[PDB]
């Protein structure tokens, strides 16, 4: 089927009340979707669907065109070896990190992102990238800053990616056997998510920002009357 898919809505905001379902998506990619994901992804009205992925990406795995949904793709960012490495200077925990730290300021593809959501009439949304769990993990954090939930709450949903990660980590096990006895919490760090990646990206909105309203403000426009206007369309 789709895999890492789940709904925003049911997230609990600071407020008190709840993100409304059917509205927001986040998946991983949407290549070689079978008919009937194609009928479930009809079936819930998605109206546009947001590709964070980089053009050699797209070139590679082509997401299944879906009669009456619309792509947008924007670029979010400017497997033997990274294990060896893993924890090195230069490896690639501390590689994503850096990524993510990149990922929350002037960024084309999350600017896109919150103008798409703005107006009602474009929603439902569907939000991907390639895991799903990286590019699609900020930009996640994002909708539901703006939509007011706590910072503990945009990390339980961003851990939520560790399931696919968890089958993941067992297919690449079945491509390399030679790994079956790395631990797989470090496997983890590579196929899935850990909480220091999303305190990066929190860290670079909080050296930028002394509040993530005034973040909302400085990278989106969105001033305090206008979130107040989404969030009494989006929550109930
Ligand atoms: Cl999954
Ligand atoms: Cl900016
Ligand atoms: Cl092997
Ligand atoms: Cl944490």
């Amino acid at each position: 089927g789709m895999k890492n898919f789940r709904d925003l809505g049911g997230n609990k905001t600071e407020d008190g009340r709840t993100v409304k379902k059917g509205l927001f998506y986040r998946s991983a990619k949407l290549s070689n979707l079978s008919e009937n994901d194609i009928k479930i992804l009809k079936e819930l009205n998605i109206k546009y669907i947001f590709d964070y992925r980089s053009d050699e990406e797209a070139r590679k795995h082509p997401s299944t065109i879906i009669s009456n949904i619309k792509n947008i793709r924007i670029p979010a960012m400017r497997i033997e070896d990274m294990i060896d490495g893993l924890f090195e200077k230069d490896g690639a925990f501390n590689m994503l990190n850096n990524s993510y730290y990149n990922l929350p300021i002037n960024n084309p593809s999350y600017k896109k992102l919150v103008e798409l959501i703005r107006d009602y009439s474009n929603l439902p949304i569907l939000n991907h990238c390639t895991a799903g769990k990286d590019r699609t993990g900020v930009g996640s954090a994002i909708i539901l800053m703006i939509l007011g939930v706590s910072r503990e709450n945009i990390m339980k949903d961003y851990l939520k990616s560790n399931d696919f990660a968890d089958k993941e980590i067992e297919r690449f096990i079945e491509y390399k056997p030679k790994f079956k006895d790395i631990p797989k919490e470090n496997l983890k760090y590579i196929f899935g998510v850990n909480e220091e990646y999303m305190k990066t990206a929190f860290r670079r909105i909080d050296e930028e920002y002394i509040s993530v309203e005034a973040y909302l403000y400085g990278e989106f426009n969105l001033n305090k009357e206008e979130i107040r206007k989404l969030r009494n369309q989006y929550l109930e």
